[PDB]
């Protein structure tokens, strides 16, 4: 059936994982029958700003390879004026797809994923990137590890079928930090990613993001910035987890906990 050549290396297409804006992802095999994911981007009719954002995303992905194995591997790539191919490490399943099909998450699993997420995001912060759009879909489960897939630089959407890609009703403000919303009139910092990570852990803890129940988007944004609107933190066995969540979801980012401090938190450091 179909092949893709990248830097002269031939890859046969096992299957298509999804589509995007003008994008496709495929599971492929090399000549030794080792599996990879190839992202294809059609550059035809794409503007400098999008090109530049992909160029910049690739440069960062490329550079940060060496710094953390909680970043998706970029084995190789090919860029012309007409297209991009990126040869990347293939995963098992994204975190959102995984969480959506899980009844309840094992406490140990949750903690372990939490550590992976902190480390990946810590890495990008150390190279001056604030992602600013973190959600479960930005993480891929690989060998039982979470790996960050993108840096929020590229104007890309993670792979899905035709109906989802053309669905105007996807794109949540459920993970959006208060300081971004008050920005609207640079409030965004590494603390913004802490809030979003906090919403992911909260989800993995209580089965919903903090404001998921507010269905009107404008109402939801109103609740996110409203200090008087209390976030519920139901008592749970893991008191360290409960604390983490309270520390990540402080509306004032100066009061909000940082990543280096999350990495020294009991929830992360003390076992059983
Ligand atoms: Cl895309
Ligand atoms: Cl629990």
């Amino acid at each position: 059936n179909e092949c893709i050549s990248v830097k002269g290396r031939i890859y046969s297409i096992l299957k298509q994982i999804g589509s995007g804006g003008s994008s496709k992802v495929f599971q492929v095999l090399n000549e030794k029958k080792q599996i990879y994911a190839i992202k294809y981007v059609n550059l035809e009719e794409a503007d400098n700003q999008t090109l530049d954002s992909y160029r910049n995303e690739i440069a960062y992905l490329n550079k940060l390879q060496q710094h953390s194995d909680k970043i998706i591997r970029l084995y190789d790539y090919e860029i012309t004026d007409q297209y991009i191919y990126m040869v990347m490490e293939c995963g098992n399943i994204d975190l959102n797809s995984w969480l959506k099909k899980k009844k309840s998450i094992d406490p140990w699993e949750r903690k372990s994923y939490w550590k992976n997420m902190l480390e990946a995001v810590h890495t990008i912060h150390q190279h001056g990137i604030v992602h600013s759009d973190l959600k479960p879909a930005n993480f891929l489960i690989v060998d039982g590890m979470l790996k960050l897939i993108d840096f929020g630089i590229a104007n890309q959407m993670q792979p899905d079928t035709t109906s989802v890609v053309k669905d105007s009703q996807v794109g949540t403000v459920n993970y959006m930090p208060p300081e971004a919303i008050k920005d609207m009139s640079s409030k965004i910092s590494p603390k913004s990613d802490v809030w979003s990570l906090g919403c992911i852990l909260y989800y993995m803890t209580y089965g919903k993001t903090p404001f998921q129940q507010i269905i009107n988007q404008i109402s939801k944004l109103h609740a996110i910035i409203d200090p008087n609107h209390e976030i519920e933190f139901p008592d749970i066995p893991e008191k360290d987890l409960q604390d983490v969540l309270k520390c990540c979801l402080k509306r004032d980012p100066k009061q909000r906990i940082s990543i280096p401090e999350l990495l020294a938190h009991p929830y992360v450091q003390i076992q059983t």
